[PDB]
């Protein structure tokens, strides 16, 4: 209870960061080895409302107030050919929870963090990459490590792997799972431009399709836009043999609603060009080491999850770290949790996207770009699911008609207030589908508590919760629950009761306000099913943020 660890850390970018920060409030000995010399530039640009979360609750309200990062409201997706656009609001009513987040310069953002882990008394140590990570001493960890020219090495409790898609972790482990077809390839500028729109649309991200994949336009300052490509990786041979300057303005070209916002814009920048190929790992931590951020998984950046997702992952690896120290018996339950965290997490951005691939492959056209990328299946399964010509996936679809623009063109017309009829459209739908339901059936013959972690979002510790479950693992575990509640679902799952009497059993025992949540989640969770007075099976889903958000 008071033993605390040596951590060792590998890279200084957003995961080394906020996980050494993490590690320290928690108590814990952090040193951070960064390769580079800081500032050093870095793409990935557009953050959001979970990362500034996580930063005010970690002290950094001030310091990035100071800032003046251009504000983020949204993100805005022209996608498809002749539709209407869409956009995400960032929305939302915790003093820590954020309506908006920011853009930045990557190499401000990172070296802000660094040297606020420093003013901490963390150990920061930049230009000294980490050369080499043994783990076969199954009591410590040794790194080596290049200090002036020297190799020199050092022992640890824990290593964490935050150095990014480079980190040395799972290249040693081989643990690396290239997707097999999300294998994108991205180039990319910046442009003097002053934001076009003065209304809500002021600072969104715009994502934009073309014939060969598709466009960002990030403002990071008040006349800067960060402009990029995102195709696929049989380009690479294009941009090789005709150099990335030509690719660039001439692909760049191909996507008229995007040269119609730059209009004559001036380029400010050399071009640069990166694989940033999807994969996650086998193994996301066990024993002495985690691997954080880019390291663990890289997530197609359409909705910018990246930062928030190295972030988060680096809270969360600090937390099990804290938690395996001052209880050793708890192990292996602890990486158990970790992992199955993490995987979750990929494994549902992955579903989301290909929905969000599949819709625009409509109406654009058959490249290898959206071939690679858009949901396989029976020619029949397609031509219906042109189901679509008249609005996960379901999800998805759910998340575009909410935030469709009221009319078929970008305009400075538009009003995230304009998005209001279509929402609460969609809660009325929910309101009325769960009311249909007359009788609810419970997934196996018992109702059980299981044991779940879950970070504390004030302290950051890792701290134990019951979760509701049947007796064959499958689980709810955003809930807290105790014996009391689960009898309410033994008694369900006996008599087969309807929604009425769930809501006021779930009222009765101090659940009446987050009701409607626990049983939307219980049937996502393929723990509950329900039937309306006709018998037939009544689907809801009440999802539609994708992480970070809301
Ligand atoms: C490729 C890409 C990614 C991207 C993006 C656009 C493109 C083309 N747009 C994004 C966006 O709009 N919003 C967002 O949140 N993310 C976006 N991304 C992805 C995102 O940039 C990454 O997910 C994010 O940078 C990951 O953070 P993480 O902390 O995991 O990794 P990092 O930024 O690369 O920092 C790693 C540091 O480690 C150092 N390093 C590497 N190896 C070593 C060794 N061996 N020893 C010591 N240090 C090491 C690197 O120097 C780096 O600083």
């Amino acid at each position: 209870h008071m033993t605390r660890s040596k951590v060792a850390i590998i890279g200084g970018g957003p995961a080394g960061s906020v996980a050494g920060l993490t590690l320290h409030k928690l108590g814990h000995d952090v040193t951070i080895y960064e390769r580079s010399a800081f500032p050093r530039y870095r793409v990935g640009e557009s953050l959001l409302p979970g990362t500034m979360s996580i930063l005010n609750r970690l002290g950094l309200q001030e310091k990035i107030d100071a800032q003046n990062y251009v504000k983020k409201p949204s993100a805005t997706f022209l996608w498809g050919q002749d539709q209407a656009p869409w956009t995400f609001s960032f929305a939302a009513p915790a003093p820590w929870v954020f309506d908006h987040a920011v853009q930045v310069k990557r190499e401000e953002f990172d070296k802000l963090l660094l040297d606020e882990a420093r003013s901490r008394g963390i150990t920061v140590h930049e230009e000294t990459p980490v050369t080499d990570v043994d783990l076969s001493d199954p009591d410590r960890v040794v790194l080596t490590v290049r200090r002036g020219g020297e190799s020199v090495t050092v022992e640890s409790d824990f290593v964490i792997d935050a150095g990014g898609s480079g980190g040395p972790i799972s290249r040693k482990l081989g643990v690396r799972q290239y997707d097999e077809f999300y294998r994108n390839f991205a180039v990319w500028s910046y442009f003097k431009l002053k934001d076009p729109f003065e209304g809500d649309l002021k600072g969104t991200t715009y994502s934009i399709t073309f014939e060969d994949g598709w466009v960002w336009m990030i403002p990071i300052k008040d006349d800067l836009y960060s402009v990029g490509l995102v195709v696929d990786r049989s380009k690479s041979a294009e941009v090789r043999e005709q150099g990335a300057d030509a690719f660039y303005s001439s692909t760049l070209a191909k996507c008229a609603k995007a040269m119609d916002i730059l209009g004559g814009a001036e380029q400010v920048d050399e071009v640069r060009i990166v694989q940033d190929w999807s994969y996650d790992t086998e193994v996301f931590s066990a024993d002495r080491f985690f691997l954080c951020g880019d390291a663990a998984c890289f997530t197609d950046p359409l909705f910018s999850q990246g930062v928030h997702l190295a972030s988060q992952s680096a809270v969360s690896a600090a937390a099990a770290i804290d938690r395996i120290t001052r209880h050793g018996d708890e192990k292996d339950a602890v990486h158990a949790w970790y992992n199955r965290t993490y995987r979750e997490a990929y494994e549902q951005y992955h579903q989301f996207l290909a929905s969000f691939y599949t819709f625009a492959s409509f109406t654009e056209p058959d490249s290898e770009f959206w071939r690679k990328r858009r949901i396989t299946e029976s020619d029949d399964d397609r031509l219906t699911r042109k189901k679509w010509f008249e609005s996960f996936r379901d999800r998805a679809s759910t998340m575009i008609a909410i935030g469709r623009h009221q009319r078929p063109e970008l305009s400075d017309d538009f009003s995230e207030a304009e998005l209001n009829p279509a929402r609460v459209r969609w809660i009325s739908d929910l309101t009325k589908r769960l009311n249909s339901i007359t009788r609810f059936k419970w997934t196996g013959g018992k109702a059980v508590l299981k044991q779940h972690y879950r970070v504390e979002p004030i302290g950051f510790r890792l701290e134990q919760r019951e979760v509701l479950a049947n007796g064959e693992g499958l689980d709810m575990a955003q809930y807290p629950m105790d014996d009391e509640a689960r009898q309410i679902f033994q008694d369900l799952a006996e008599e087969e009761f309807g929604y009425k009497t769930l809501v006021k059993r779930l009222g009765a025992v101090g659940r009446q306000e987050l009701s409607t949540q626990i049983v939307v989640r219980l049937m996502e969770a393929g723990l509950l099913t329900g039937y309306d007075a006709q018998g037939e099976k009544v689907f809801v889903q009440g999802r539609l943020h994708f992480g970070g958000v809301g």
